[PDB]
DNA sequence: GATAAGTGTAGATAAGTGTAGATAAGTGTAGATAAGTGTAGATAAGTGTAGATAAGTGTAGATAAGTGTAGATAAGTGTAGATAAGTGTAGATAAGTGTAGATAAGTGTAGATAAGTGTA
């Protein structure tokens, strides 16, 4: 994720439109989608494949 | 205490100025050509005059800008339910402070050598 990268590098997930200003909940949905596709799953397991394995 | 910077003193040459003569700058004077102006005639600028075409305006008809009017879809708002932001509450670890002992910063104190200044 570019969130937690400081260069601003990486992947975001994101209102479509530009010229929206996410909600409350919108906000920790989007993190939550964010923290869900970085462990290709709701939980953490290291048994399973990281995006980056995933991608590769 | 020992030498040589620093100044007064004495003589020898050539800067510095007045004086006298020889040539050519500087000015007045006389004559010869052509600048400078008035004068007379020939051509074409400059203006008024008369006719010929097409700018410039009013007039009449044909199409489509411009507005009011009627119906169909979906912007815009109120209303009802479902999940998770947001806050209070209870327990577990380790920030934060006071307290006790060991080492070495920090200061006073005593003696040896050499800048520090006067003197010959």
């Amino acid at each position: 994720p570019a969130r937690y990268s400081e260069k601003g590098l990486g992947f975001e997930v994101r209102l479509r439109d530009l010229d929206a200003e996410p909600g409350r909940k919108e906000k920790e949905e989007m993190k939550r989608i964010e923290d869900f596709i970085v462990n290709t799953g709701k939980d953490k397991d290291v048994d399973r494949d990281s995006f980056q394995t995933f991608c590769k």
